[PDB]
């Protein structure tokens, strides 16, 4: 996984004619007062809309509220295959956790149609605290549950937060630590 | 910041010599009776090590005790500009807090002699709970602060955990997610 501030990752969208429009999207989406941003904020809570981005990359927009307490045994822990997460959070604060394929158990197998896998709870997992202008980015190997409160936030639980995920085909997106 | 299981991850370190001869390294550490692998593990704590890896490269292998509870203001809080960190836990887990540098308040600002700039703690941070065969990379924009433990893993106050943080040159490792087009 991959967890930081948009502004200082744009270095990873550059060079490639295929993430263009995706990181032109992302930047729209946090300027306060564009087209993007304001059709974010604008969504009624828990609901969604989606935006076509070209070469199969998707963005899921989003609000809703924090769910599940952080020390707790809840949440829902998914992997994906065909897509790799871009998750921005747009308003709010919105507790992730993260932990590797290879450690959780598996409780429902991979749905093609819905392209997810389904893991059993792993409530010690590494916890991101994602606030707006943060991304992270969950690959294959990431499993991840979203929609955590902790004390400092817990607000979220009655005013809901606004983000984006962006759903980028595995195929165009190929980390690595060199170009 | 990057994290995951070093063996989820060997596909970071392809198409450069330098990355290649990092991998190498980090795989031989994780292996149980190679000869990194023993050198770690024979640490008392409280010690390091450094040993050089070619191309300015170089691992801190460290042994030492989990110091500070998660939930709790203490902590070191660093950064860096000339290297990037690798952080690989060979045994035992480690609690890593991590938070952008711009919501960082600077206490000592940039050391060249050390490479270092020192913040003042941000508790509520990220939290990354490192076990053993687990990766941590620290870029410039990635204030961490190690040594943390969570009461999951309570024991390795007492009981030492073993790692090494490899420090490669910030000019080797270009963080890309496409081929560039
Ligand atoms: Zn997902
Ligand atoms: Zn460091």
């Amino acid at each position: 996984a991959i967890f930081g501030e948009l502004s200082s990752l744009g270095h990873l969208f550059k060079k490639t004619q295929e993430l263009e429009i995706l990181h032109e999207y992302l930047k729209e989406v946090m300027q306060k007062g564009s087209k993007a941003n304001q059709r974010v904020l604008n969504l009624a809570t828990n609901t969604e809309f989606q935006v076509p981005l070209g070469h199969g990359i998707f963005s899921i927009e989003q609000s809703y509220c924090l769910e599940h307490a952080k020390e707790s045994e809840k949440g829902f822990f998914e992997s994906h295959k065909k897509y790799v997460d871009f998750q921005l959070i747009v308003k709010g604060v919105e507790g992730a956790k993260a932990v590797g394929i290879n450690q959780a158990v598996i409780k429902n197998p991979y749905d093609e149609k819905r392209d997810l896998i389904v893991y059993e709870p792993v409530s010690e997992a590494s916890f991101l605290r994602l606030h707006a202008g943060m991304l992270a980015i969950f690959f294959e190997n990431d499993a991840h549950a979203l929609r955590f409160y902790g004390e400092s936030f817990e607000k979220y639980r009655e005013e809901p937060i606004f983000k984006a995920v962006v759903k980028a085909p595995k195929g165009l997106i190929k980390l690595k630590l060199a170009a």
